[PDB]
């Protein structure tokens, strides 16, 4: 299936949103995986604050870490991200190719690049991940300015 | 009128592209101006060989020369770029809500997101500026392989 690596994706998207939050940033993660055999091209988390970044979001970042690659890879990939995409996150996907999209959770967020990417010709799945969800929930009560100055 | 700064945004943005084209970069440059003041927010080009970047495009670069802004300021806006934009910095655009667009030239490439830009409710100006096209016809002419291995 091509469910086969989706808990592998998304545990490593956790891990990098828990890492991005043990930093002091945004707790959202990714990962870009080889669906041939499920190994991982590319992982990172949101840089905002990091890096006073205002684009290395947690998709942005993990396509970054994974360098300049040949194009036929990204047409067998799948990118997970603990967060439903923005409209730019979004915007990559395609501009890539990569054909899955395997989102966490879409409750504290979401843009109308989710269905975007269906009119384009994506695969999006929500697994409605409630570590995910417990994580972002925990951030935007606690900082509400800095999500609401940002994406929220 | 809303066009009174498109000629100083176009020149800054060019200049961005053939200081990349000097760096041995793809000439393919942008700003961001207050359209109150005529301002510049930021500028940048594409940074793909200069640090083997796979989403520095030079929309993406501008805006990350900005710094994180206000959402207000973002509001009242113009981004100028070199060559029409893919659906990654077409997001990008959509994300930050920059209400207006001008491009330089669509001829030498152009994507689904010229047209998406104005589905969302934002104004796109192809100004079909001459240095652009050629600049980048050069690039694509004397590169190809690296003009098609990425967005070519
Ligand atoms: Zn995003
Ligand atoms: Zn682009």
């Amino acid at each position: 299936m091509a469910s086969k690596w989706d808990q592998k994706g998304m545990d490593i998207a956790y891990e990098e949103a828990a890492l991005g939050y043990k930093e002091g940033g945004v707790p959202i993660g990714g990962c870009l995986i080889n669906n041939k055999d499920g190994s991982v091209l590319g992982r990172g988390h949101n840089m905002r604050f990091q890096k006073g970044s205002a684009t290395l979001h947690g998709e942005i970042s993990t396509l970054e870490n994974c360098g300049r690659l040949e194009g036929k890879v990204y047409k067998d990939t799948t990118l997970y991200t603990t967060l439903s995409p923005c409209d730019m996150c979004t915007g990559a996907i395609i501009m890539y190719g990569i054909p899955r999209c395997v989102v966490g959770e879409n409750v504290n967020f979401k843009s109308k690049g989710e269905k975007y990417l269906q009119t384009r010709g994506h695969e999006v799945v929500v697994v409605d991940d409630e570590r995910c969800k417990k994580i972002m929930k925990q951030f935007i009560d606690e900082r509400p300015q800095d999500w609401f100055e940002d994406i929220g």
